[PDB]
Parts: structure tokens; sequence; C-alpha cells
């Protein structure tokens, strides 16, 4: 495999578990403000400098592959230059240099030590341990090369408020470099190389043990402090600020990873094709790291646009987790034999379901604690969320009995795909429900027969599939548990669902309690996109049975939607707890 992709998911939970635990502790006021700074300064003053000093003093510069460095640095520099120039050309002159300083830093600075290292470590503990030393020397070098340019830009903006015709050019440059030296990670690296020759790579045993204690305490503490500070940082920004965050996070998580792997392609000679492929994959994964929390600190120190910088830092942190997981799996696929590749899709489907079900259980708790499920549309959403819960629960059961006794397989397959067809069908039925409510008529909106049709019809389709279908116990994938008839049944279920959902949403436009039409319509539109992917996948297979082309990436994303849709309904209904039940639960 050369990546150890199976250990990625446990690492991501452990890393974002501490962040979530910190956020929960901060929200519940378990940790006071005075303890927050006590933990905050310890990480920045003791845990981090000890970690940085420990690695660089024993680092062997003789065996360092500097080719990977220049590829990452130029990729970072290219993103820095692109963002800086673009934000200079079309930003308002009053706050043009402040944006030109922090925004390129935002799109290039990454959380390599606190969060990047555990994912990099878990993937490359054994296959490529030399990849671990890169992250400790890529990050500080990047900070001393690009941040001075960004820091100088903020000094220009600061001195503009001071007026005085923007003089003291040497002072503006001087303060820019000075702030970089004052950064703990910059000078403690310089001390690391300093002691790398003075003390030599060998270090006293008692010193080494002391540095291990503080060093191993950084990642856990920094991640906990990360989520601790997230409390009350996301504000309802304007549309212009909302669009900018889309572009800035895209530059960090999409443009930067693509540039990092393309520069490695031509910088790195790659005598071994296998080693070249691993380096290119690692370069892609390094680019998709969240914005470092230290960028938000720079905004507060400079008193510039903290709100957009802090919100982007927090959002990019959570957004990167799906991107890190999905991208790392898709990079492995071109080097998978079709049979182990089948296990790869099942492995992704399994662990997406377990995180999705937790979101669905919370979403059901929010929706059923109140009397929302009494209401006409939210009753329809409740049925859809129950269907999604069984689909996620069915995949967990299916994973353990996919290669076991026949009687066990047939019960789980009925359980899994009767609910899966319901989620396809509930998308259309929910869209019909929105049409009736939007039409605003005296009609009684017969939810009684809707619920029967929502669950009964998928049961009939499964029953028809069983009496007319060919069993495959060898089939690892549940989509091919039956023959082409299952794809015909799946395509028919998807096909009819799209029209009834598509037409109903269209009729709402022609037509134009506490029912959220905008939230429900958004949910239906997002679900339909997943129906397009699944319908395309089924039609592609029927015309061409042979896989291997972009089908394999299409199959991966289809499996992501079928069991990840719960996350799509928790983003909408799970998150917005507000006070609809907060007094109720209190
Ligand atoms: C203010 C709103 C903030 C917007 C947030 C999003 C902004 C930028 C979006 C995402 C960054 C770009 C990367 C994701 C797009 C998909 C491409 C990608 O890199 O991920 C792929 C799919 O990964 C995913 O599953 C991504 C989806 C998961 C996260 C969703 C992204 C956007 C979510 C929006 C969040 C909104 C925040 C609300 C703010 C109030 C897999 O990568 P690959 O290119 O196939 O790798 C192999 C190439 N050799
Ligand atoms: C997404 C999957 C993995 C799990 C989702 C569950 C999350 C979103 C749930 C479960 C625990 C919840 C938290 C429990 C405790 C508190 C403290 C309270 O004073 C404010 C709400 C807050 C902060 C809740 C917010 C929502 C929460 C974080
Ligand atoms: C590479 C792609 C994906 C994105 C690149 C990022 C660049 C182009 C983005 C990210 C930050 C953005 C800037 C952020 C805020 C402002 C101020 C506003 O008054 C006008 C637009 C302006 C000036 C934006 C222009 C576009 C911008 C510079
Ligand atoms: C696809 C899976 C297996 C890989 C991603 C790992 C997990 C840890 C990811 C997937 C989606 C992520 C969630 C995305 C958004 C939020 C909202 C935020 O306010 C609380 C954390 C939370 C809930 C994230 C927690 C981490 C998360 C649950
Ligand atoms: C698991 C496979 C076999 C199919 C699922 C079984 C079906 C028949 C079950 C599971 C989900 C169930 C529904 C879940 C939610 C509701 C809404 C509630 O206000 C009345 C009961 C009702 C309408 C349930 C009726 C029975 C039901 C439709
Ligand atoms: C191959 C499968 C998906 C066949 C599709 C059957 C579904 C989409 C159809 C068949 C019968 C239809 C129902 C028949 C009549 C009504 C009454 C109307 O006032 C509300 C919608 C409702 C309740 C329809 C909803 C959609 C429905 C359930
Ligand atoms: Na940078």
């Amino acid at each position: 495999p050369s990546m150890s992709i199976t250990r990625l998911f446990p690492a991501l939970l452990e890393c974002f578990g501490i962040v979530l635990c910190g956020y929960i502790a901060g929200r519940a006021n378990v940790i006071t403000s005075t303890q927050a700074k006590g933990l905050g300064n310890f990480v920045s003053r003791f845990a981090l400098p000890a970690l940085l000093f420990k690695n660089m003093v024993v680092l062997n510069f003789s065996n360092v592959d500097w080719s990977f460095l220049y590829s990452i640095l130029i990729a970072k520099a290219s993103v820095f230059f692109i963002v800086c120039v673009l934000t200079l050309l079309v930003a308002s002159p009053d706050s043009r240099f402040s944006k030109a300083g922090l925004f390129p830093i935002f799109a290039t600075q990454s959380n390599d030590f606190a969060l990047g290292y555990p994912i990099v470590e878990a993937l490359y503990q054994t296959t490529y341990p030399e990849y671990l030393q890169y992250i400790y020397l890529v990050a500080p070098i990047s900070l001393m090369m690009l941040n001075p340019i960004g820091f100088i830009f903020c000094e220009i903006q600061k001195w503009k408020d001071t007026q005085n015709a923007s003089q003291n050019k040497i002072k503006i440059v001087g303060l820019g470099l000075l702030r970089v030296l004052q950064n703990p990670i910059v000078f403690m690296v310089f001390i690391g190389i300093a002691f790398n020759f003075i003390l030599d790579r060998k270090v006293p045993v008692y010193v080494e043990n002391f540095l291990d204690g503080l060093g191993n305490s950084f990642s856990g503490s920094a991640l906990f402090y990360l989520g601790l500070t997230m409390v009350g940082k996301i504000k309802r920004l304007k549309k212009s600020a909302f669009v900018v965050l889309i572009l800035l996070i895209t530059a960090k998580l999409l443009v930067l990873p693509l540039l990092c792997r393309e520069m490695v392609e031509l910088l790195d000679k790659g005598d071994s094709v296998v080693n070249h492929t691993s380096l290119s994959n690692y370069a892609f994964l390094y680019g998709v790291f969240p914005v470092a929390p230290g960028v938000a600190i720079f905004a507060t120190q400079f008193n510039m646009e903290v709100e957009i910088i802090t919100s982007g830092m927090v959002i990019s942190t959570f957004v990167s987790a799906p991107i890190m997981y999905v991208s790392a799996w898709l990079l492995t696929f071109p080097t998978m034999d079709p049979k182990p590749l089948a296990y790869a899709i099942q492995n992704v489907s399994f662990d997406i379901s377990i995180v999705s079900l937790i979101s669905l259980i919370w979403s059901l708790a929010i929706l059923l604690l109140s009397k929302k499920y009494k209401q006409l549309p939210h009753m329809l959403t409740t049925n859809l969320l129950i269907a999604q819960s069984i689909v996620c629960a069915g995949m967990m059961i299916w994973n353990f009995v996919k290669e076991k006794n026949f009687v066990g397989q047939i019960l789980v397959f009925v359980l899994l795909y009767s609910s899966l067809y319901s989620t396809y069908l509930w998308t259309g039925l929910l869209a019909i429900s929105l049409f009736l409510l939007k039409k605003r008529e005296r009609v009684q909106i017969p939810v009684g027969i809707i619920i029967i049709s929502g669950w009964g019809i998928p049961a009939l389709l499964v029953g028809v599939l069983l009496i007319t279908g060919k069993h495959n116990g060898d089939s690892i994938d549940s989509a091919f548990f039956y023959g082409k008839e299952q794809m015909i049944t799946t395509a028919v279920t998807l096909f009819c669902s799209i029209l009834i959902a598509g037409i109903s949403l269209m009729c709402m436009n022609q037509t134009a309690g506490d029912q959220q039409l905008t939230r429900h319509v958004l949910l239906c539109l997002l679900l339909i996109i997943g129906l397009f992917a699944n319908l395309s996948s089924c039609l592609w297979w029927l015309f061409n049975q042979e896989p291997g082309r972009l089908y394999v990436e299409l199959q991966f994303f289809c499996a992501v939607f079928n069991f990840g849709q719960g996350f799509i309904s928790f983003g909408i209904f799970g998150l917005d707890k507000h006070l609809i039940i907060l007094p109720f639960k209190r």
C-alpha cells in the first residue's frame, strides 16, 4: 500500500475528538478563562519549543531530500503570489494592504505540528518514516520565507492610518522581519541547527527524556486548546465575506494541494516510480491541512480583519477532515487490484456510516425532543432520517457478514436496501410535500398514504428483487449482491425519484407554522445531486460492465453519498439547535 490508509480514520477521530472535546468543555464552561490562558501559554512556550528543539537537534541534514522542499516551497510561494496579486487588484483601497498581507498567509500557512503531524505520522510510521522529518522543517522555513512579505504589507496598512505619507521604508521592512524572529518556532529552529553542530546529533539521555515529556504533550494540548478557542468565533458574516471564505479555503485546500503535487512531479526526478508516487501523494496530503491557529493570532496582533480570518481558520479546520480522508483514499485507488479495491470501497462505506449515524442520532434527538415531528414537513424529514439511520446501521452489520452464511446475508441485504430505496424515494416524497405546502391550498396533504408509499414501495421492490434475481455470495459489494436486475431496480428507483423530486421543486417556482421551506428545499436539492451520481453509476455499469476507468472514482463518491447523506441532513437540521429545545432539555 505504501500509505497505511487503514490507520487514517482512527487518527482523524482521535485528532478531531480532542478538538471537539475542547469545544464541548469550553461551551459547557468546564475550563475557565484563566485556565485557558494557562493551557494556551504552556503550549506556545513549553510544549512547542521543546518539540521543535528536540526534532531539529537530532535531524540528519546529510540524508535530507531537499528536492521535496523546493517543490513545496515554490508551490506555497506560487499560491502566495497568486492570492496577494489578486487581492491587491480588486480589494477596496481603504483595507487593501491588510488583506494583501494576511490572506496570502491564510492560504499558505497550515497547521502542521498540532494536527498535520498525527495524520502524517499514522500514515507513514513504517512505510516512509523519513516523510516525518519534512513536516518539521517545511513549516518553519515556509514561515520565514513568506510571512515576512505578508507582515510588511500589514505594516504599510498600519502606517497608512498613521498617515505621514507612508514614510520610514526601512522601519516597515524592519518590523516585518522582526515579528518573524520573535515567533517561537522560527528562532527555536535556529537554536536547533545551532545545537545540531555544537552538541552534534547526539543528545544527553536525561535531556532527551525531558524533551520527550514536553514534546509528546504538544499535539494533545494544542488540539484541545484549538477547540477551546473555537467557542464563539463563527459570526454571521455578510455575503461578500461569505464568498471570500469560499475562495480562501479553496486556495488552501484545493489549489495548494494540486500545486504541491504537480511541482513534485517535475522537481523530483523519482528514479523509483513507486517512491515517486508516494512523494507526490504525500505532497498532495500536506497541502490539504487546515489554516494554522497562529494566523488568527496575527490578525489580533495587527488588529486587522480578525473576523474573516478567525472564521476561516475554524471552518477550514473542520472542512479539511473530509477532504483529507476522501483524497487520501482516492490517491490509493490507482494502485489497487480490483479485488482489494472492492474491500477499499466497503472500508470507506463502513466508517463513513459510523460517523454519519452519530450525526443522525443527534439529529433525531433534536427533531424528536420538540414537537417538530408533529408538524407536517418535519414529519416527512423524520421518516427520511430514520431511513438514513438504518442504511448506516445496515452497512455496519453488512461489513461483518458480507462473506458469511447465506441466511445472514439475505436479511441484512433486505434491511440495507429496503431503507436505501426509501432514502431515494423519500427525497421525491419530501419534495412533493413541499409543493403541497408551498401551493397553500385547503388540501389535507395525505401524509398517511405518503408514509405507507415511502416505506411500502421499497419493500415491494426488494421483494420483487428477491423473487427475480441471482444471488452472489462472492460479491463483496452490496450493490452487486444481485445481478444486473439489482442495477435495473436501483436505476428505476433512482430514475422515478428524480422526476417526482425534480418536477415538484420546479412546480414550486411556478407557484411562487414553523416550517423551513428554504432548509427543506436545500436538503432536497443536495439529495438530488447524490441521485444523479448514483443514477449515472447504474447507467454506466449497464452499458459497460467492465470497471477501471473514472467509474472507480464515481463508485467511491456514490458510496460516500449513500452512507454520508446523514451528514448532509445534520448540517441542516442537526446543527441549528438554537433555543427550540434548549429550554425544553434544560
Ligand atoms: C463560508 C463558507 C465556507 C466554504 C467552505 C468550503 C470552501 C472550499 C471548499 C473545499 C475545498 C476544496 C476541496 C474540496 C472539493 C472537492 C475536491 C477535493 O479536494 O476533495 C475531493 C473530495 O473530498 C471531499 O469529500 C470534500 C467534501 C467534504 C467537505 C465539503 C467541502 C465544502 C463544505 C462547505 C462548508 C461550508 C462552511 C459553512 C460556513 C459558515 C477529493 O480530492 P481529490 O482531488 O479527489 O484527490 C485525488 C486527486 N489526486
Ligand atoms: C458529527 C458527529 C461525529 C457527532 C455530532 C454530535 C455533536 C455535534 C453534538 C454532541 C454533543 C453536543 C454538545 C454537548 C454540550 C454542549 C454544551 C452546551 O452548553 C452547548 C451545546 C453543546 C456545545 C453541544 C453542541 C452539539 C454537540 C457538540
Ligand atoms: C485560487 C482561487 C481558488 C482563489 C484565490 C484567492 C483570491 C483570488 C481571493 C481570496 C481572498 C479574496 C479577496 C478577499 C476580500 C476582498 C475585499 C473585497 O472588498 C473585494 C474582493 C477581495 C479583494 C477578494 C478578492 C479575491 C481574493 C483575493
Ligand atoms: C468521512 C469521515 C470518515 C472522515 C472525516 C472524519 C470525521 C472526524 C469528520 C467528518 C465530518 C466532520 C465534522 C464536520 C463539521 C462539524 C461541525 C462542527 O461544528 C463540529 C465538528 C464537526 C461535526 C466535524 C467533526 C469531524 C468530522 C465528524
Ligand atoms: C427496515 C426495512 C425492512 C423497512 C423499514 C420498516 C418500516 C415499515 C418501518 C421502519 C420505519 C417506520 C416508521 C418510522 C417513523 C414513523 C413516523 C411516526 O409518526 C409513525 C410511525 C412511522 C410511520 C414508522 C412506521 C413503521 C416504519 C415505516
Ligand atoms: C419505481 C417507484 C419509485 C415508483 C414510484 C412510486 C411513487 C413515486 C408514487 C406512486 C404513487 C404516488 C402517490 C399517489 C398519490 C398521491 C396523492 C397526492 O395528493 C400526494 C402524493 C401521492 C401520495 C403520490 C406520491 C408519489 C407516489 C408514492
Ligand atoms: Na506561509
